[PDB]
């Protein structure tokens, strides 16, 4: 359960491409999606 935290924001890193780290920080901040901290990474910056 409370694992999810790390195992689900990797499953974004694995999207993302973060660090297990990077991702929880906006992985979690966006609510741990996918679909939003997606946008972010793309649109963190052209």
């Amino acid at each position: 359960m409370a694992e999810e935290r790390q195992d689900a924001l990797r499953e974004f890193v694995a999207v993302t491409g973060a660090e297990e780290d990077r991702a929880r920080f906006f992985l979690e901040s966006a609510g741990w999606d996918l679909q939003i901290a997606l946008a972010s990474f793309y649109e963190d910056g052209g």
